[PDB]
């Protein structure tokens, strides 16, 4: 009975469950400087586990990337990611005008997921890129 | 010589650049709402008029994204974009740490001023997706 919570995680969490989720890494360092900043976090807890996150940067208005959708490998395939997004898109629904633009980067497992919430490639018109420091 | 600033552009300066860069329009209204909340601004002006800008939106730590990198077509072609990178980077640089990631999403051409400040493709093991509202 897993309880859906809009509470930022600690870094100690935040980073395991990245890994758990087979994501790259995140330092301490780096988590401790970007937990605070999200416009939006969903957190969901198996008692007091952290078991599945999503998270939203944006300008409000513009344009949004969701970021961080991560499930802990046992409890994946049961609905836990779309009990993450449906909250994220509540919240980018309640903000979102005509012109907005939302996109996330997708490791290719992951399309199933959001394509349910009516995402679709950027590919063939154009690409992500990316650096890491 | 073009004068830089990190100044808030106004909404008319904003939706006018990304409609002669070659873009799609934004609304006023969702320029309205999101001018003000990128974590970074920069444009350009030649005499009094905006020819570029870039933005950056991401949560200070783990995560930026790039994006609005708008250029007059008419002053395409001549380093423009290299510009509004190196203030971009810039940025970037001050607040990145070790595990930070940055992305953004490029169409042909454009993905070789991207190249030249270290980008490189997400595909083929990870893509964007996006919605547009």
């Amino acid at each position: 009975m897993v309880k859906v919570t809009y509470d930022i995680p600690t870094c100690e969490d935040y980073c395991a469950l990245r890994i758990n989720a087979g994501m790259s890494p995140k330092t301490r360092e780096a988590a401790e400087k970007g937990l605070p900043n999200a416009l939006f976090t969903v957190t969901l807890y198996d008692k007091d586990r952290l078991i599945g996150m999503g998270r939203v940067i944006g300008d409000g208005g513009t344009v949004f990337q969701i970021v961080d959708i991560a499930v802990l490998k046992s409890y994946q395939g049961q609905a836990y990611g779309s009990l993450i997004m449906e909250h994220i898109m509540k919240y980018i629904k309640n903000v979102s005008v005509e012109s907005v633009y939302v996109s996330l980067i997708a490791d290719y497992p992951a399309d199933k997921l959001y394509v349910k919430f009516g995402f679709m490639p950027t590919e063939p018109d154009s690409g992500g890129m990316y650096i890491k420091y």
